[PDB]
């Protein structure tokens, strides 16, 4: 018998082939926005979020999810119309 005791491991991940292109400064990215706006998010948010997510299509998503229920986000009301 031979082994440690205090912990050992508890993590697993992998990222085979994962490269695109980043866009910093200047107006927001549309290519990315499209993705979001294509999913089911408002340009405003997507845009804002993006800017906060270094213009990330995936990242933003989460931010959009987490912020999905954020006040700052500022959202209108939902009357009768558009149900």
């Amino acid at each position: 018998g031979s082994s440690g005791s205090s912990g050992d491991a508890v993590e697993l991940f992998k990222k085979a082939n994962a490269m695109l292109d980043e866009d910093e400064d200047e107006r927001v990215d549309e290519a990315a926005l499209r993705q979001l706006t294509e999913m089911g998010f408002p340009e405003n948010r997507a845009t804002k979020a993006l800017q906060l997510n270094h213009m990330s299509v995936p990242q933003a998503m989460e931010w959009l999810i987490e912020h999905a229920e954020d006040p700052t986000i500022d959202t209108p009301l939902s009357g009768p119309s558009s149900g």
